[PDB]
Protein backbone atom coordinates (compact mmCIF):
# COMPACT_ATOMS: atom_id res chain seq x y z
CA UNK A 1 0.00 0.00 0.00
CA UNK A 2 2.90 2.47 0.28
CA UNK A 3 4.13 2.23 -3.04
CA UNK A 4 2.38 5.11 -5.29
CA UNK A 5 2.51 2.73 -8.57
CA UNK A 6 3.20 5.79 -10.77
CA UNK A 7 5.11 4.93 -14.03
CA UNK A 8 8.89 4.28 -13.06
CA UNK A 9 10.30 7.38 -13.38
CA UNK A 10 7.12 9.53 -11.80
CA UNK A 11 7.10 11.03 -8.65
CA UNK A 12 4.05 13.25 -8.48
CA UNK A 13 0.47 13.52 -8.21
CA UNK A 14 -1.68 16.52 -8.46
CA UNK A 15 -4.72 16.92 -7.18
CA UNK A 16 -7.39 18.35 -9.99
CA UNK A 17 -9.96 19.67 -7.49
CA UNK A 18 -13.18 19.61 -8.65
CA UNK A 19 -12.26 19.03 -12.36
CA UNK A 20 -15.02 17.19 -14.64
CA UNK A 21 -13.75 13.88 -15.63
CA UNK A 22 -13.76 14.88 -19.36
CA UNK A 23 -11.45 17.88 -18.61
CA UNK A 24 -9.40 15.36 -16.24
CA UNK A 25 -9.10 13.11 -19.31
CA UNK A 26 -8.17 15.92 -21.65
CA UNK A 27 -5.45 17.15 -19.99
CA UNK A 28 -4.19 13.90 -19.22
CA UNK A 29 -3.27 13.33 -22.90
CA UNK A 30 -2.62 16.80 -23.75
CA UNK A 31 -0.12 18.42 -20.67
CA UNK A 32 0.30 15.56 -17.83
CA UNK A 33 1.48 12.23 -19.79
CA UNK A 34 3.91 14.63 -21.93
CA UNK A 35 4.89 16.76 -19.08
CA UNK A 36 6.18 13.39 -16.64
CA UNK A 37 3.56 13.99 -13.98
CA UNK A 38 2.72 10.63 -11.99
CA UNK A 39 -1.07 10.65 -11.96
CA UNK A 40 -4.27 12.92 -10.77
CA UNK A 41 -5.88 12.26 -7.37
CA UNK A 42 -10.18 12.96 -8.49
CA UNK A 43 -12.70 14.38 -6.11
CA UNK A 44 -14.86 11.90 -4.53
CA UNK A 45 -16.78 10.00 -7.52
CA UNK A 46 -19.34 8.38 -5.71
CA UNK A 47 -22.96 10.45 -5.53
CA UNK A 48 -23.84 12.99 -3.13
CA UNK A 49 -26.78 15.09 -1.21
CA UNK A 50 -27.46 18.44 -3.49
CA UNK A 51 -26.87 21.42 -0.33
CA UNK A 52 -28.74 24.58 -1.52
CA UNK A 53 -27.72 27.07 1.35
CA UNK A 54 -25.27 27.61 0.32
CA UNK A 55 -25.67 27.30 -3.19
CA UNK A 56 -23.71 24.13 -4.55
CA UNK A 57 -20.60 24.37 -2.40
CA UNK A 58 -17.51 22.18 -2.88
CA UNK A 59 -18.05 20.32 0.17
CA UNK A 60 -21.25 18.78 -0.45
CA UNK A 61 -19.30 16.14 -2.04
CA UNK A 62 -18.17 14.89 0.91
CA UNK A 63 -21.65 13.71 2.15
CA UNK A 64 -22.49 10.44 0.15
CA UNK A 65 -25.76 8.89 -0.63
CA UNK A 66 -24.98 6.41 -2.03
CA UNK A 67 -21.98 4.85 -4.42
CA UNK A 68 -23.12 5.36 -7.74
CA UNK A 69 -20.55 6.99 -9.62
CA UNK A 70 -22.72 10.56 -10.89
CA UNK A 71 -21.85 13.62 -9.43
CA UNK A 72 -20.98 17.20 -11.11
CA UNK A 73 -17.92 15.69 -12.14
CA UNK A 74 -19.38 13.15 -14.45
CA UNK A 75 -21.33 10.14 -14.94
CA UNK A 76 -19.84 6.11 -14.82
CA UNK A 77 -19.50 6.05 -18.36
CA UNK A 78 -17.30 9.40 -18.44
CA UNK A 79 -15.34 8.35 -15.57
CA UNK A 80 -14.38 5.01 -17.08
CA UNK A 81 -13.22 6.90 -20.14
CA UNK A 82 -11.17 9.27 -18.17
CA UNK A 83 -9.55 6.55 -16.02
CA UNK A 84 -8.93 4.32 -19.60
CA UNK A 85 -7.56 7.71 -21.18
CA UNK A 86 -5.09 8.70 -18.42
CA UNK A 87 -3.56 5.10 -17.74
CA UNK A 88 -3.02 4.78 -21.40
CA UNK A 89 -0.83 7.64 -21.49
CA UNK A 90 0.77 6.74 -18.29
CA UNK A 91 -1.08 8.69 -15.99
CA UNK A 92 -2.24 7.44 -12.79
CA UNK A 93 -5.82 8.24 -11.07
CA UNK A 94 -6.40 7.96 -7.02
CA UNK A 95 -9.92 8.63 -6.01
CA UNK A 96 -11.05 10.55 -2.70
CA UNK A 97 -12.72 7.51 -1.07
CA UNK A 98 -15.47 9.00 1.46
CA UNK A 99 -16.00 6.01 3.54
CA UNK A 100 -16.17 7.01 7.33
CA UNK A 101 -19.64 8.75 6.81
CA UNK A 102 -22.90 9.11 5.37
CA UNK A 103 -24.61 13.13 4.68
CA UNK A 104 -25.73 15.13 7.48
CA UNK A 105 -27.58 14.13 10.02
CA UNK A 106 -29.63 16.93 9.44
CA UNK A 107 -30.55 16.73 6.16
CA UNK A 108 -33.63 16.48 4.41
CA UNK A 109 -35.70 13.09 2.98
CA UNK A 110 -35.83 13.06 -0.65
CA UNK A 111 -34.33 12.65 -4.32
CA UNK A 112 -32.00 16.21 -4.15
CA UNK A 113 -28.73 13.96 -5.07
CA UNK A 114 -26.49 14.17 -7.63
CA UNK A 115 -27.95 11.02 -9.33
CA UNK A 116 -31.56 10.93 -7.73
CA UNK A 117 -31.41 8.54 -5.22
CA UNK A 118 -33.53 9.04 -2.41
CA UNK A 119 -32.26 9.58 0.77
CA UNK A 120 -33.85 10.06 4.28
CA UNK A 121 -31.04 10.77 6.18
CA UNK A 122 -33.29 11.39 9.72
CA UNK A 123 -34.48 7.69 9.48
CA UNK A 124 -30.97 6.61 8.12
CA UNK A 125 -32.15 4.98 5.26
CA UNK A 126 -29.93 4.65 2.03
CA UNK A 127 -31.68 2.63 0.09
CA UNK A 128 -29.68 2.44 -2.63
CA UNK A 129 -26.72 1.36 -1.23
CA UNK A 130 -28.14 0.14 0.80
CA UNK A 131 -27.85 0.83 4.52
CA UNK A 132 -30.10 1.12 7.25
CA UNK A 133 -30.23 2.60 10.92
CA UNK A 134 -28.35 -0.94 11.73
CA UNK A 135 -25.40 0.27 10.11
CA UNK A 136 -24.45 3.65 11.52
CA UNK A 137 -23.06 3.99 14.81
CA UNK A 138 -25.40 6.41 16.52
CA UNK A 139 -25.37 4.00 19.59
CA UNK A 140 -21.44 3.58 19.80
CA UNK A 141 -21.34 7.25 20.54
CA UNK A 142 -20.76 8.39 24.16
CA UNK A 143 -21.86 12.04 23.67
CA UNK A 144 -24.69 14.12 24.94
CA UNK A 145 -24.81 15.74 21.51
CA UNK A 146 -23.86 12.50 19.14
CA UNK A 147 -21.01 15.00 17.94
CA UNK A 148 -17.46 14.80 18.83
CA UNK A 149 -16.94 17.22 21.80
CA UNK A 150 -13.36 16.63 22.43
CA UNK A 151 -10.39 15.63 20.23
CA UNK A 152 -8.64 14.52 23.55
CA UNK A 153 -10.98 11.33 23.44
CA UNK A 154 -10.08 8.90 20.92
CA UNK A 155 -13.86 6.93 21.20
CA UNK A 156 -15.36 10.33 20.26
CA UNK A 157 -13.59 11.15 17.07
CA UNK A 158 -14.09 7.59 15.45
CA UNK A 159 -17.57 6.76 17.46
CA UNK A 160 -18.94 10.34 16.90
CA UNK A 161 -20.72 12.65 14.21
CA UNK A 162 -17.86 14.57 12.33
CA UNK A 163 -19.65 18.03 11.93
CA UNK A 164 -23.34 16.41 11.52
CA UNK A 165 -22.51 13.82 9.33
CA UNK A 166 -24.07 10.18 10.24
CA UNK A 167 -20.85 7.89 11.07
CA UNK A 168 -20.92 4.51 9.56
CA UNK A 169 -20.29 1.50 11.63
CA UNK A 170 -17.11 0.93 10.21
CA UNK A 171 -16.86 -2.21 12.83
CA UNK A 172 -19.61 -4.06 10.87
CA UNK A 173 -18.47 -6.50 8.16
CA UNK A 174 -21.92 -5.69 6.17
CA UNK A 175 -20.80 -2.02 6.28
CA UNK A 176 -17.30 -2.87 5.35
CA UNK A 177 -18.28 -5.21 2.63
CA UNK A 178 -20.28 -2.42 1.23
CA UNK A 179 -17.01 -0.12 1.36
CA UNK A 180 -14.99 -2.62 -0.36
CA UNK A 181 -17.53 -3.65 -2.99
CA UNK A 182 -17.12 0.20 -3.68
CA UNK A 183 -13.62 0.17 -4.07
CA UNK A 184 -13.38 -2.69 -5.78
CA UNK A 185 -15.37 -1.24 -8.70
CA UNK A 186 -13.01 1.64 -8.79
CA UNK A 187 -9.63 -0.82 -9.06
CA UNK A 188 -11.56 -2.44 -11.26
CA UNK A 189 -12.27 0.24 -13.78
CA UNK A 190 -8.25 1.07 -13.16
CA UNK A 191 -7.75 3.41 -10.43
CA UNK A 192 -4.35 2.76 -8.89
CA UNK A 193 -5.11 3.89 -5.04
CA UNK A 194 -6.91 6.08 -2.73
CA UNK A 195 -7.23 8.92 -0.77
CA UNK A 196 -8.84 7.96 2.71
CA UNK A 197 -11.10 11.05 3.84
CA UNK A 198 -11.18 11.48 7.63
CA UNK A 199 -9.05 8.70 8.24
CA UNK A 200 -8.52 10.19 11.92
CA UNK A 201 -12.59 9.31 12.19
CA UNK A 202 -12.11 5.36 11.46
CA UNK A 203 -9.96 3.15 13.67
CA UNK A 204 -6.93 1.88 12.15
CA UNK A 205 -8.35 -1.65 12.75
CA UNK A 206 -11.13 -0.47 10.80
CA UNK A 207 -9.70 0.47 8.00
CA UNK A 208 -7.17 -2.36 7.48
CA UNK A 209 -10.38 -4.89 7.74
CA UNK A 210 -11.49 -2.69 4.29
CA UNK A 211 -8.07 -2.95 2.61
CA UNK A 212 -7.58 -6.51 3.07
CA UNK A 213 -10.52 -7.17 0.95
CA UNK A 214 -9.39 -4.62 -2.08
CA UNK A 215 -8.52 -6.41 -5.40
CA UNK A 216 -5.16 -6.06 -6.74
CA UNK A 217 -4.66 -3.64 -9.54
CA UNK A 218 -5.84 -4.02 -13.49
CA UNK A 219 -2.99 -5.67 -15.23
CA UNK A 220 -4.24 -4.08 -18.62
CA UNK A 221 -1.65 -1.14 -17.01
CA UNK A 222 -0.21 -2.55 -13.79
CA UNK A 223 2.12 -5.07 -13.11
CA UNK A 224 0.41 -8.95 -11.35
CA UNK A 225 0.43 -8.66 -7.80
CA UNK A 226 0.59 -4.76 -7.77
CA UNK A 227 -1.50 -2.94 -4.52
CA UNK A 228 -3.64 -0.15 -4.21
CA UNK A 229 -1.79 3.06 -3.37
CA UNK A 230 -3.06 4.35 0.34
CA UNK A 231 -3.12 7.60 1.84
CA UNK A 232 -4.51 8.53 4.24
CA UNK A 233 -5.65 11.86 5.51
CA UNK A 234 -5.10 12.34 9.37
CA UNK A 235 -4.18 15.91 10.37
CA UNK A 236 -1.57 15.27 13.19
CA UNK A 237 0.11 18.24 13.75
CA UNK A 238 1.74 17.11 17.03
CA UNK A 239 -0.19 18.20 20.13
CA UNK A 240 -3.61 15.88 19.97
CA UNK A 241 -3.97 12.36 21.45
CA UNK A 242 -4.49 10.56 17.65
CA UNK A 243 -1.22 10.17 16.15
CA UNK A 244 -0.30 9.27 12.55
CA UNK A 245 2.00 6.37 13.32
CA UNK A 246 -1.60 4.62 14.26
CA UNK A 247 -2.42 4.12 10.94
CA UNK A 248 1.21 3.45 9.35
CA UNK A 249 0.49 -0.29 8.96
CA UNK A 250 -2.45 0.54 6.25
CA UNK A 251 -0.70 2.67 4.22
CA UNK A 252 1.00 6.66 3.78
CA UNK A 253 -0.41 9.48 5.96
CA UNK A 254 -0.74 12.71 5.02
CA UNK A 255 1.97 14.57 6.41
CA UNK A 256 0.45 18.07 7.40
CA UNK A 257 3.29 19.09 9.49
CA UNK A 258 5.05 19.45 6.54
CA UNK A 259 3.00 22.83 4.67
CA UNK A 260 2.17 23.68 8.36
CA UNK A 261 6.10 24.64 8.94
CA UNK A 262 6.93 25.24 5.50
CA UNK A 263 4.55 28.10 5.24
CA UNK A 264 5.57 29.11 8.52
CA UNK A 265 9.26 29.55 6.94
CA UNK A 266 8.93 30.83 4.01
CA UNK A 267 6.70 33.71 5.29
CA UNK A 268 9.63 34.10 7.92
CA UNK A 269 7.17 34.39 10.78
CA UNK A 270 7.46 33.47 14.40
CA UNK A 271 11.88 33.84 13.79
CA UNK A 272 11.66 30.84 11.49
CA UNK A 273 14.61 31.45 8.82
CA UNK A 274 15.14 28.95 5.61
CA UNK A 275 18.77 28.19 6.84
CA UNK A 276 16.39 25.86 9.83
CA UNK A 277 15.64 23.92 6.78
CA UNK A 278 18.79 21.74 6.64
CA UNK A 279 17.81 18.79 8.49
CA UNK A 280 14.38 18.99 6.85
CA UNK A 281 12.25 15.83 7.00
CA UNK A 282 12.47 13.74 9.99
CA UNK A 283 14.89 16.09 11.87
CA UNK A 284 11.24 17.98 11.74
CA UNK A 285 9.78 15.70 13.67
CA UNK A 286 7.93 14.03 10.59
CA UNK A 287 6.76 10.83 10.42
CA UNK A 288 9.44 8.46 8.00
CA UNK A 289 10.10 9.23 4.68
CA UNK A 290 8.28 5.90 3.39
CA UNK A 291 5.35 6.76 5.34
CA UNK A 292 4.52 10.25 3.78
CA UNK A 293 2.37 12.02 1.39
CA UNK A 294 3.49 15.11 1.18
CA UNK A 295 1.97 18.87 0.01
CA UNK A 296 2.24 22.96 0.83
CA UNK A 297 -1.10 23.42 0.77
CA UNK A 298 -4.89 20.89 0.03
CA UNK A 299 -8.51 21.91 -0.60
CA UNK A 300 -9.36 22.16 3.19
CA UNK A 301 -6.25 24.39 4.12
CA UNK A 302 -5.87 26.67 1.29
CA UNK A 303 -9.33 27.83 2.04
CA UNK A 304 -9.24 27.76 6.33
CA UNK A 305 -10.51 24.23 6.70
CA UNK A 306 -9.01 21.78 8.06
CA UNK A 307 -5.71 22.41 9.90
CA UNK A 308 -2.60 24.69 8.99
CA UNK A 309 -4.07 28.20 9.04
CA UNK A 310 -2.97 31.02 8.28
CA UNK A 311 0.67 30.06 7.67
CA UNK A 312 -0.80 27.99 4.64
CA UNK A 313 0.75 29.09 1.63
CA UNK A 314 -1.30 28.85 -1.45
CA UNK A 315 -1.98 30.17 -5.01
CA UNK A 316 -2.74 33.63 -3.41
CA UNK A 317 0.48 33.90 -2.55
CA UNK A 318 1.94 32.83 -5.67
CA UNK A 319 5.84 34.07 -5.88
CA UNK A 320 6.16 32.53 -1.94
CA UNK A 321 4.07 29.95 -2.97
CA UNK A 322 6.19 28.70 -6.01
CA UNK A 323 9.59 28.79 -3.57
CA UNK A 324 7.60 26.22 -1.10
CA UNK A 325 6.53 24.05 -3.61
CA UNK A 326 9.91 24.22 -5.73
CA UNK A 327 11.27 23.17 -2.23
CA UNK A 328 9.16 20.27 -1.66
CA UNK A 329 9.38 18.98 -5.24
CA UNK A 330 13.74 19.17 -4.83
CA UNK A 331 14.02 17.88 -1.32
CA UNK A 332 14.19 13.81 -1.14
CA UNK A 333 10.97 13.82 1.65
CA UNK A 334 7.51 12.35 1.02
CA UNK A 335 5.37 11.46 -2.35
CA UNK A 336 4.86 14.59 -2.94
CA UNK A 337 1.04 16.30 -4.35
CA UNK A 338 0.53 19.08 -6.28
CA UNK A 339 -2.81 21.25 -5.60
CA UNK A 340 -4.66 22.61 -8.44
CA UNK A 341 -6.99 25.04 -7.50
CA UNK A 342 -10.19 27.43 -8.47
CA UNK A 343 -10.42 31.14 -7.81
CA UNK A 344 -12.96 32.15 -5.78
CA UNK A 345 -14.31 35.55 -4.22
CA UNK A 346 -12.50 35.78 -0.73
CA UNK A 347 -14.32 37.99 1.65
CA UNK A 348 -12.56 38.19 4.99
CA UNK A 349 -14.33 38.99 8.45
CA UNK A 350 -12.13 39.44 11.70
CA UNK A 351 -10.01 37.10 9.66
CA UNK A 352 -12.42 34.56 8.57
CA UNK A 353 -13.22 33.99 4.97
CA UNK A 354 -17.08 34.08 4.80
CA UNK A 355 -16.88 32.77 1.41
CA UNK A 356 -15.00 29.70 2.07
CA UNK A 357 -18.03 27.03 0.55
CA UNK A 358 -17.39 28.66 -2.85
CA UNK A 359 -17.50 25.82 -5.49
CA UNK A 360 -15.65 25.41 -8.40
CA UNK A 361 -16.30 27.53 -11.53
CA UNK A 362 -20.05 27.30 -12.67
CA UNK A 363 -23.06 27.99 -14.66
CA UNK A 364 -25.75 28.08 -12.76
CA UNK A 365 -24.74 24.74 -10.75
CA UNK A 366 -23.44 23.40 -14.01
CA UNK A 367 -19.26 23.42 -13.72
CA UNK A 368 -17.27 24.95 -16.32
CA UNK A 369 -15.35 23.30 -18.57
CA UNK A 370 -11.24 23.97 -18.69
CA UNK A 371 -10.06 26.40 -21.72
CA UNK A 372 -6.85 26.51 -22.25
CA UNK A 373 -4.85 29.67 -23.27
CA UNK A 374 -2.49 29.97 -26.07
CA UNK A 375 0.33 30.81 -23.57
CA UNK A 376 -0.81 27.51 -21.52
CA UNK A 377 -2.62 29.28 -18.75
CA UNK A 378 -6.25 27.93 -17.78
CA UNK A 379 -9.32 30.59 -18.26
CA UNK A 380 -12.99 29.98 -16.23
CA UNK A 381 -11.30 30.50 -13.37
CA UNK A 382 -9.17 27.63 -13.09
CA UNK A 383 -6.07 28.28 -11.53
CA UNK A 384 -4.00 25.39 -12.83
CA UNK A 385 -0.78 25.67 -10.43
CA UNK A 386 0.69 22.82 -12.21
CA UNK A 387 0.82 24.86 -15.43
CA UNK A 388 2.57 27.23 -13.86
CA UNK A 389 6.12 26.89 -15.86
CA UNK A 390 7.78 27.07 -12.09
CA UNK A 391 6.24 23.75 -10.93
CA UNK A 392 5.75 22.00 -14.11
CA UNK A 393 9.81 22.09 -14.11
CA UNK A 394 9.85 21.26 -10.97
CA UNK A 395 8.02 17.99 -11.12
CA UNK A 396 10.82 17.24 -14.08
CA UNK A 397 13.32 18.11 -11.66
CA UNK A 398 11.94 15.68 -8.91
CA UNK A 399 11.69 12.84 -12.33
CA UNK A 400 15.15 13.68 -13.17
CA UNK A 401 16.76 13.32 -9.65
CA UNK A 402 15.14 10.82 -8.61
CA UNK A 403 16.81 8.19 -6.34
CA UNK A 404 19.61 10.74 -5.50
CA UNK A 405 20.71 11.90 -2.10
CA UNK A 406 20.52 15.32 -0.21
CA UNK A 407 24.09 16.73 -0.88
CA UNK A 408 25.56 19.90 -1.03
CA UNK A 409 23.42 21.74 1.67
CA UNK A 410 24.77 25.35 1.40
CA UNK A 411 23.18 28.34 3.47
CA UNK A 412 24.09 32.03 4.43
CA UNK A 413 22.85 31.74 8.39
CA UNK A 414 19.61 33.70 7.56
CA UNK A 415 17.28 33.17 4.49
CA UNK A 416 19.82 32.16 1.72
CA UNK A 417 19.59 28.23 1.02
CA UNK A 418 20.69 25.62 -1.75
CA UNK A 419 21.20 21.84 -2.29
CA UNK A 420 21.78 19.33 -4.42
CA UNK A 421 20.35 15.51 -5.27
CA UNK A 422 23.53 13.72 -6.01
CA UNK A 423 24.76 14.90 -8.97
CA UNK A 424 21.79 15.21 -11.32
CA UNK A 425 20.59 18.57 -9.69
CA UNK A 426 20.58 21.72 -7.75
CA UNK A 427 18.77 24.64 -6.47
CA UNK A 428 19.34 28.13 -5.00
CA UNK A 429 17.11 30.41 -2.81
CA UNK A 430 17.10 33.67 -1.93
CA UNK A 431 14.49 34.34 0.31
CA UNK A 432 16.32 37.00 2.63
CA UNK A 433 15.58 41.34 1.80
CA UNK A 434 19.42 41.42 -0.13
CA UNK A 435 21.10 39.96 -2.77
CA UNK A 436 21.95 36.58 -3.38
CA UNK A 437 25.83 36.68 -4.75
CA UNK A 438 27.64 33.18 -4.33
CA UNK A 439 29.68 30.75 -5.86
CA UNK A 440 28.50 27.48 -4.86
CA UNK A 441 29.47 23.67 -5.13
CA UNK A 442 26.50 21.97 -7.45
CA UNK A 443 27.62 18.72 -7.33
CA UNK A 444 26.99 18.70 -10.79
CA UNK A 445 29.62 17.85 -14.11
CA UNK A 446 30.88 20.84 -15.67
CA UNK A 447 28.75 22.50 -18.73
CA UNK A 448 26.26 25.22 -19.20
CA UNK A 449 22.30 24.33 -17.74
CA UNK A 450 19.24 26.14 -18.36
CA UNK A 451 17.85 27.64 -15.21
CA UNK A 452 14.15 25.40 -15.41
CA UNK A 453 12.72 28.22 -12.92
CA UNK A 454 12.76 31.21 -15.41
CA UNK A 455 12.84 29.38 -18.99
CA UNK A 456 13.41 26.19 -20.69
CA UNK A 457 15.74 24.22 -22.31
CA UNK A 458 15.14 24.51 -26.06
CA UNK A 459 17.00 22.42 -28.58
CA UNK A 460 20.52 24.00 -28.68
CA UNK A 461 19.53 27.13 -26.43
CA UNK A 462 18.12 28.46 -22.93
CA UNK A 463 15.10 30.93 -23.18
CA UNK A 464 15.98 32.26 -19.75
CA UNK A 465 18.96 32.51 -17.16
CA UNK A 466 22.22 29.90 -18.10
CA UNK A 467 24.00 28.73 -15.43
CA UNK A 468 27.86 28.23 -16.11
CA UNK A 469 29.34 25.24 -13.73
CA UNK A 470 33.33 24.81 -13.50
CA UNK A 471 34.98 21.78 -13.95
CA UNK A 472 35.12 21.78 -10.44
CA UNK A 473 31.08 21.99 -10.02
CA UNK A 474 30.99 25.35 -8.99
CA UNK A 475 28.72 27.93 -10.21
CA UNK A 476 27.92 31.64 -9.64
CA UNK A 477 24.34 32.15 -8.12
CA UNK A 478 22.76 35.86 -8.67
CA UNK A 479 19.28 36.68 -7.20
CA UNK A 480 17.97 39.76 -6.33
CA UNK A 481 15.60 39.91 -3.58
CA UNK A 482 13.69 41.96 -6.15
CA UNK A 483 13.51 38.65 -8.25
CA UNK A 484 9.83 37.81 -9.47
CA UNK A 485 11.17 33.95 -8.98
CA UNK A 486 14.28 34.41 -6.44
CA UNK A 487 15.25 30.69 -7.24
CA UNK A 488 17.10 28.95 -9.57
CA UNK A 489 17.43 25.27 -9.96
CA UNK A 490 19.28 23.35 -12.58
CA UNK A 491 19.70 19.66 -13.60
CA UNK A 492 20.65 17.00 -16.02
CA UNK A 493 18.40 17.48 -18.45
CA UNK A 494 18.42 21.25 -18.64
CA UNK A 495 22.06 20.88 -19.46
CA UNK A 496 23.12 22.37 -22.90
C1 LIG B 1 -12.14 19.33 7.41
C2 LIG B 1 -11.37 18.36 8.30
O1 LIG B 1 -12.01 18.35 9.62
C3 LIG B 1 -11.35 17.60 10.64
O2 LIG B 1 -10.12 18.17 10.97
C4 LIG B 1 -9.95 18.70 12.29
C5 LIG B 1 -8.61 18.13 12.80
O3 LIG B 1 -8.87 16.75 12.71
C6 LIG B 1 -8.26 18.69 14.16
O4 LIG B 1 -6.98 18.19 14.60
C7 LIG B 1 -8.26 20.22 14.06
O5 LIG B 1 -7.23 20.61 13.15
O6 LIG B 1 -9.51 20.68 13.50
C8 LIG B 1 -9.73 20.20 12.16
C9 LIG B 1 -10.97 20.87 11.57
O7 LIG B 1 -12.04 20.71 12.50
C10 LIG B 1 -11.18 16.15 10.14
O8 LIG B 1 -10.31 15.43 11.02
C11 LIG B 1 -10.61 16.04 8.71
O9 LIG B 1 -10.84 14.69 8.26
C12 LIG B 1 -11.30 16.95 7.70
N1 LIG B 1 -10.96 16.78 6.26
C13 LIG B 1 -11.68 15.67 5.44
C14 LIG B 1 -13.10 15.45 6.03
C15 LIG B 1 -14.26 15.97 5.59
C16 LIG B 1 -15.50 15.10 5.72
O10 LIG B 1 -15.64 14.32 4.54
C17 LIG B 1 -14.39 17.16 4.66
O11 LIG B 1 -15.15 18.22 5.35
C18 LIG B 1 -15.78 19.11 4.50
O12 LIG B 1 -17.10 18.65 4.15
C19 LIG B 1 -18.06 18.70 5.23
C20 LIG B 1 -19.31 18.00 4.77
O13 LIG B 1 -19.97 18.64 3.73
C21 LIG B 1 -18.24 20.17 5.56
O14 LIG B 1 -19.30 20.28 6.52
C22 LIG B 1 -20.52 20.87 6.06
O15 LIG B 1 -21.62 20.00 6.26
C23 LIG B 1 -21.90 19.58 7.60
C24 LIG B 1 -23.09 18.60 7.56
C25 LIG B 1 -22.18 20.86 8.42
N2 LIG B 1 -22.62 20.59 9.81
C26 LIG B 1 -23.98 21.14 10.15
C27 LIG B 1 -24.97 20.01 9.86
C28 LIG B 1 -25.50 19.14 10.74
C29 LIG B 1 -26.65 18.21 10.36
O16 LIG B 1 -26.72 17.98 8.95
C30 LIG B 1 -25.41 19.53 12.24
O17 LIG B 1 -25.66 18.36 13.04
C31 LIG B 1 -24.03 20.16 12.46
O18 LIG B 1 -23.76 20.45 13.82
C32 LIG B 1 -23.95 21.45 11.63
O19 LIG B 1 -22.75 22.17 11.92
C33 LIG B 1 -21.00 21.84 8.34
O20 LIG B 1 -21.28 23.08 9.00
C34 LIG B 1 -20.75 22.16 6.88
O21 LIG B 1 -19.62 23.03 6.78
C35 LIG B 1 -16.93 20.68 6.14
O22 LIG B 1 -17.10 22.03 6.50
C36 LIG B 1 -15.85 20.52 5.08
O23 LIG B 1 -14.58 20.83 5.61
C37 LIG B 1 -12.97 17.57 4.23
O24 LIG B 1 -13.02 18.30 3.01
C38 LIG B 1 -12.08 16.31 4.09
O25 LIG B 1 -10.76 16.61 3.58
C1 LIG C 1 14.68 25.20 14.01
O1 LIG C 1 14.90 23.85 13.64
C2 LIG C 1 13.97 22.96 14.32
C3 LIG C 1 14.31 21.58 13.71
O2 LIG C 1 15.71 21.57 14.02
C4 LIG C 1 12.49 23.30 14.17
O3 LIG C 1 11.89 22.39 15.12
C5 LIG C 1 11.16 21.30 14.59
O4 LIG C 1 11.62 20.05 15.06
C6 LIG C 1 11.15 19.58 16.33
C7 LIG C 1 11.53 18.09 16.37
O5 LIG C 1 10.78 17.41 17.37
C8 LIG C 1 9.66 19.85 16.59
O6 LIG C 1 9.43 19.62 18.00
C9 LIG C 1 9.32 21.31 16.27
O7 LIG C 1 7.95 21.65 16.48
C10 LIG C 1 9.67 21.52 14.81
O8 LIG C 1 9.46 22.87 14.42
C11 LIG C 1 12.25 24.70 14.70
O9 LIG C 1 10.91 25.19 14.57
C12 LIG C 1 13.23 25.60 13.94
O10 LIG C 1 13.06 26.81 14.63
CA1 LIG D 1 -16.25 7.39 12.44
CL1 LIG E 1 -18.68 0.68 14.35
CL1 LIG F 1 -7.76 -0.06 15.84
CL1 LIG G 1 -3.00 -9.78 -10.16
CL1 LIG H 1 -5.52 15.43 2.03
Amino acid sequence: QYAPQTQSGRTSIVHLFEWRWVDIALECERYLGPKGFGGVQVSPPNENIVVTNPSRPWWERYQPVSYKLCTRSGNENEFRDMVTRCNNVGVRIYVDAVINHMCGSGAAAGTGTTCGSYCNPGNREFPAVPYSAWDFNDGKCKTASGGIESYNDPYQVRDCQLVGLLDLALEKDYVRSMIADYLNKLIDIGVAGFRIDASKHMWPGDIKAVLDKLHNLNTNWFPAGSRPFIFQEVIDLGGEAIKSSEYFGNGRVTEFKYGAKLGTVVRKWSGEKMSYLKNWGEGWGFMPSDRALVFVDNHDNQRGHGAGGSSILTFWDARLYKIAVGFMLAHPYGFTRVMSSYRWARNFVNGEDVNDWIGPPNNNGVIKEVTINADTTCGNDWVCEHRWREIRNMVWFRNVVDGQPFANWWDNGSNQVAFGRGNRGFIVFNNDDWQLSSTLQTGLPGGTYCDVISGDKVGNSCTGIKVYVSSDGTAQFSISNSAEDPFIAIHAESKL
